[PDB]
């Protein structure tokens, strides 16, 4: 089962270009990703830096690996493949690999952070009469966390 993971500034502008301090989001993309195979693109690959620990990472680019510490794949299918049998896959983005594989998700991790970013990297525009929202979690602001956050969950329908 595929599952998404996002954080979306207003407007769905998506973000690699780090516009915003919030621990609590990390901790809860840390809790819903560990011990879950991840796969990312290359831009996303290069921003971290190295391997998330403790998960398969798995990089979808068109052009050859220059990295032997993650797993590089050129198509969708062959980044499934790639993540074995496991109850749940999490795609961390970003744009291109959102949409390659939001047809095929079943789950949505939303982040919706209440800052103004002048990114032009939008998260799909996912519909009402697919995703229905089953969790919610509102945050104010405070002394460790720069702008509001919202953390959602929504399940295919
Ligand atoms: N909700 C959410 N927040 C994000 O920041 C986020 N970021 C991406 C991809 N960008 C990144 C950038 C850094 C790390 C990262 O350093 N994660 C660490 C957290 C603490 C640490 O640095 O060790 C991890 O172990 O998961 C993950 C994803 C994709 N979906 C997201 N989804
Ligand atoms: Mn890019
Ligand atoms: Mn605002
Ligand atoms: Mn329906």
């Amino acid at each position: 089962m595929i599952s998404l993971i996002a954080a979306l500034a207003v407007d769905r502008v998506i973000g690699m270009a780090m516009p915003w301090n919030l621990p609590a989001d990390l901790a809860w993309f840390k809790r819903n990703t560990l011990n879950k195979p991840v796969i990312m693109g290359r831009h996303t690959w290069e921003s971290i830096g190295r391997p998330l620990p403790g998960r398969k990472n798995i990089i979808l680019s068109s052009q050859p690996g220059t990295d032997d510490r993650v797993t590089w794949v050129k198509s969708v299918d062959e980044a499934i493949a790639a993540c074995g049998d496991v109850p749940e896959i999490m795609v961390i983005g970003g744009g291109r690999v959102y949409e390659q594989f939001l047809p095929k998700a079943q789950k949505l991790y939303l982040t919706h952070i209440d800052a103004e970013v002048e990114g032009d990297t939008h998260f799909p525009d996912y519909e009402p009469d697919d995703w229905e929202s089953v969790f919610s979690e509102f945050h104010d602001a405070d002394a460790q966390n720069s702008h509001s956050y919202c953390f959602e969950i929504l399940e295919r329908r």
